[PDB]
């Protein structure tokens, strides 16, 4: 007769690819990539002949076979692909096979193919549209927003954006390398920690606990391999198949790196480190560098070169070369993107025609044209115009696009930036024709995280009753509240700027809107990026 029906032993059914070491702090520790997760099983006969043979069956294929030699055994062998399994144990003799129920087994990876869907409601007024206009609408989640700002993967209205950018992954190093860092405190040091036993030049996690293993919706059990920003992101993933998930290098205050990067030696390892981070976490669909600045002005008055310009094309070439090849090697398109100055005199110290040709898109930060960092010249900070008092200003979005368009970068590749948060003064002064602007001011306005800096939902939520003036210049397309009595001024986008620049993107055939940063809208922003590039309500 055909064996008795084996009754698989409680166990671990959990098992990973990418293995995750919950007592590390550096970076190099906390990750494994394996080529396949380790399995095991084991299984009891309670009644009946054992059998000459034992199988382990996947779906009803085998994974695992050998001798059946008593009443218990236990199988090891390898799993090379992420997914959820029916695992069952079958017996079998000369006489037949007898199958166990099934037991589901799960099988980790950085695809999230593991997890359910994250698949969440649209909060605060986040209405819903589908991406059918062809145009890029992207956003930036932060980290570090995930603690005080309470701002989670689960809170992004992701099914109204083309692209979601991560902001931000480091690039390691110490003293001369990251010195912008230490202006955060705990900032340098945090890096140094993740860094340890780390080659600088090459790529880490700034904050593993929120990247990785602080608790999340949907990625709360103690065995869940993958928790934080990057377990969520996954299962954002499963959710949104075309959601572009991109990881940005750099930022204000990590950007010192890419300075020493005229060395092929050092920029050669940081490629590599690339590499092998979308190898590690495949999630990600490329890479967004955010150099801040070649030709130096970023955080560091110690830095910049005039061979920044050559480097930077280097390491776009190099880049998109290396995400050629991880391509074809998966089957996936990568697509490399950057953040970029929209001041003309920082434009001009890059060739943007040359490099376009690696690039799919360019992130042009039409923003911070103005702020708390100069109170004695005042304007609007992410204007698509300049105003009706100083038609020759300098730094407008307009500006920026011209610069590009007159390199020879074409229209296309163009994304538009859209503020979040409002940059603003406080005791403003001695201003003409009732226009603050024409002023200065005495410090920066009361930020809601940092000063100077405020985020649109505060504003809209706080700065639009009581004693506050509300203008909207349709010369610059930029709205403004004042309040006279202490001079506290505040420059933002709106949803009528931000539509103003939709408009223009589709006028000039540009490439889309993008906005910094997710957490501080309250839905106004990213609606208005939607429905001005034309992106029809509703859901598909
Ligand atoms: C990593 C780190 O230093 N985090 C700091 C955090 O610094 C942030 C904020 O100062 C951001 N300011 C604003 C307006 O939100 C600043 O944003 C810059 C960003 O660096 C640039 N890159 C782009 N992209 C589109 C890619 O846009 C600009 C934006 C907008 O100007 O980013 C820095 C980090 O670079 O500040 C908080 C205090 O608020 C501190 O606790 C710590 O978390």
């Amino acid at each position: 007769a055909a064996p008795g029906k084996p009754t698989i032993a409680w166990g671990n059914t959990k098992f990973a690819i990418v293995e995750v070491d919950q007592a590390a702090t550096a970076y190099n520790n906390l990750v494994k990539v394996k080529n396949a997760a380790d399995v095991s099983v084991s299984w009891n006969l309670w009644n009946g002949d054992t059998g000459t043979t034992a199988k382990v069956l996947l779906n009803g294929k085998e994974a695992w076979s050998g001798p059946s030699t008593g009443s218990s055994g236990t199988a090891n062998f390898k799993v090379n692909k992420g997914g959820r399994y029916q695992m069952q144990v079958a017996l079998c003799n000369a006489d037949g096979c007898t199958a166990s129920d099934a037991t589901e087994i799960v099988v980790a990876d950085t695809d999230g193919s593991h997890l359910a869907p994250l698949k969440e409601p649209l909060l605060e007024k986040n209405k819903p549209y589908k991406q059918n206009s062809g145009k890029v609408v992207g956003s930036y989640f932060v980290e570090w927003g995930v603690y005080g700002r309470n701002f989670t993967v689960d809170k992004i209205p992701a099914q109204n954006l083309t692209h979601l950018l991560y902001g931000f992954i480091p690039i390691c190093g110490g003293n001369g390398i990251n010195d912008s860092l230490k202006e955060i405190e705990g900032s340098f040091q945090a890096l140094q920690r993740s860094c340890q036993g780390r080659e600088d030049f090459k790529v880490s996690i700034h904050d593993p606990f929120a990247a990785l293993q602080k608790a999340q919706k949907g990625v709360t059990a103690w065995d869940d391999p993958y928790k934080g920003n990057f377990g969520q992101l996954m299962a954002l993933k499963q959710a949104h198949p075309d959601l572009k998930i991109l990881p940005s290098i750099g930022g204000w205050t990590l950007s010192d790196p890419f300075f020493f990067m005229g060395d092929k030696v050092k920029r050669d390892r940081f490629v590599g480190s690339v590499k092998e981070f979308l190898q590690t976490w495949k999630f990600f669909d490329g890479v967004d560098i955010d150099w801040e600045f070649p030709g130096g002005k970023g955080a560091n008055p110690n830095l910049g070169s005039p061979q920044d310009g050559e480097t930077y094309v280097l390491l776009m070439k190099e880049l998109r070369a290396m995400l050629d090849q991880l391509s074809v090697e998966t089957g996936r398109k990568y697509e490399l993107t950057s953040a970029i100055s929209a001041g003309k005199d920082k434009i001009d110290k890059v060739a943007y025609n040359v490099a376009q040709n690696s690039m799919d898109h360019i992130f042009l930060m039409s923003y911070d044209f103005y702020g708390a960092f100069d109170l004695k010249n005042l304007g609007h900070q992410t204007a698509l115009n300049a105003p009706a008092w100083k038609p020759d200003t300098a730094y407008t979005t307009v500006n920026g696009v011209n610069a590009l368009l007159a390199q020879g970068v074409k229209p296309g590749k163009i994304v538009v930036g859209t503020a979040m948060y409002g940059r603003g003064w406080t005791g403003v002064n001695g201003y003409q024709n009732n226009i603050p602007f024409t002023g200065t001011a005495t410090g920066p306005v009361k930020g809601t995280w940092e000063n100077g800096i405020v985020d649109y939902r505060q504003i809209a939520g706080q700065f639009m009753s009581g004693e506050w003036q509300y203008t909207y210049d349709a010369t610059a397309e930029a709205p403004y509240v004042f309040k006279p009595s202490t001079g506290d001024l505040i420059t933002f986008d709106d949803a009528r700027s931000v539509q103003a620049k939709g408009k223009y993107v589709l006028d000039k055939q540009l490439g889309g809107l993008f906005s910094w940063e997710i957490d501080a809208d309250n839905g106004d922003i990213l609606n208005s990026m939607n429905a001005s590039l034309g992106n029809s309500a509703g859901v598909q």
